[PDB]
């Protein structure tokens, strides 16, 4: 055991011949801790009466959970506190927060700090999803520093509170797996270079939606459940946590969706702190991310609340799709 390779000297290792200041070794030290915090309190939830919910709707109308507050607050404490930070967006606030001066570093930081609250209650897999933008302009942080195309990302990856905990983080040469050592309270390096397959046997989406899904997503299904070369039929999955139901499509292969529909055009999931960072996960691992008509990490924002419908996970399945909606354009 007296060698460990944690997070911390795994993103210190690296970014060694790529010199820097060295403050998003601060960043994820920094976010490390707040999603230890959270995985305890987590594990715990039901003795410690952290159920239910905290008596508030936030921008997408959500209502609030008690573990919403608690999360948001620590991520929020501890990026501050890094001294590596100018402006965050959070699921949990309305708008952009700008860290006091004095405090400031050059990263701007989405994030949903608790994913999956549908989920909460009932035991299943949730976590935390962030993405990680430098700062461009010269002048005063502010919110439209975070109005960034996903693919300005620097570092993107999440944490999921599953059977166990862990830590995954994107940044520009590849995906990286960090599990949480409960024991020592340290991530450890578990999965290096991850790559997804380039074709998966299982897909992910709420078919309750059936009745609004566009004609594409329609076929794409029915596809699945009757292949016409008579292959097997595809597995389905859906957790219902956007960060299980990926973090599966990364490790097993396959397609996830949150397509748009008839009665929301921009689908559900939100851009800045869901679907960017996913996408591009799922692009350094070697896979696509498209709303079914343009790559998710090429839309620019608007609006920091702004939704995104999100198809991603293996190439040549998500290829199936958009070439299914190319076929219905
Ligand atoms: O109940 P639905 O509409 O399938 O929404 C599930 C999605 O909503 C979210 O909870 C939004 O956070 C995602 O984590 C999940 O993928
Ligand atoms: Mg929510
Ligand atoms: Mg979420
Ligand atoms: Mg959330």
């Amino acid at each position: 055991d007296t060698n460990i390779v944690t997070l911390t000297r795994f993103v210190m290792e690296e970014g060694r011949k790529a010199r820097g200041t060295g403050e998003m070794t601060q960043l994820l030290n920094s976010l490390c801790t707040a999603v230890k915090a959270i995985s305890t309190a987590v594990r715990k939830a039901g003795i410690a009466h952290l159920y239910g919910i905290a008596g508030s709707t936030n921008v997408t109308g959500d209502q609030v959970k008690k573990l919403d507050v608690l999360s948001n607050d620590l991520v929020i404490n501890v990026l501050k506190s890094s001294f590596a930070t100018c402006v965050l967006v959070s699921e949990e606030d309305k708008n952009a927060i700008i860290v006091e001066p004095e405090k400031r570093g050059k990263y701007v930081v989405c994030f949903d700090p608790l994913d999956g609250s549908s989920n909460i209650d009932c035991l299943v897999s949730i976590g935390t999803i962030f993405g990680i933008y430098r700062k461009n302009s010269t002048d005063e942080p502010s919110e439209k520093d975070a109005l960034q195309p996903g693919r300005n990302l620097v570092a993107a990856g999440y944490a999921l509170y599953g059977s166990a905990t862990m830590l995954v983080l994107a940044m520009v040469n590849g995906v990286n797996c960090f599990m949480l050592d409960p024991a020592i309270g340290e991530f450890i390096l578990v999965d290096r270079d991850v790559k997804i397959k380039k074709k998966g046997s299982i897909y992910s989406i709420n078919e309750g939606y059936a009745k609004e899904f566009d004609p594409a997503i329609t076929e794409y299904i029915q596809r699945k459940k009757f292949p016409p070369d008579n292959s097997a039929p595809y597995g389905a999955r859906y957790v219902g946590s956007m960060v299980a139901d990926v973090h599966r499509t990364l490790v097993y292969g396959g397609i996830f969706m949150y397509p748009a529909n008839k009665k929301s055009p921009k689908g559900k999931l939100r851009l800045l702190y869901e679907c960017n960072p996913m996408a591009y996960v799922m692009e350094k691992a070697g896979g696509l991310a498209t709303t079914g008509k343009e790559a998710v990490l090429d839309i620019v924002p608007t609006d920091i609340h702004q939704r995104a419908p999100i198809i991603l996970g293996s190439p040549e399945d998500v290829t199936e799709l958009l070439e299914i909606y190319q076929k219905h354009a």
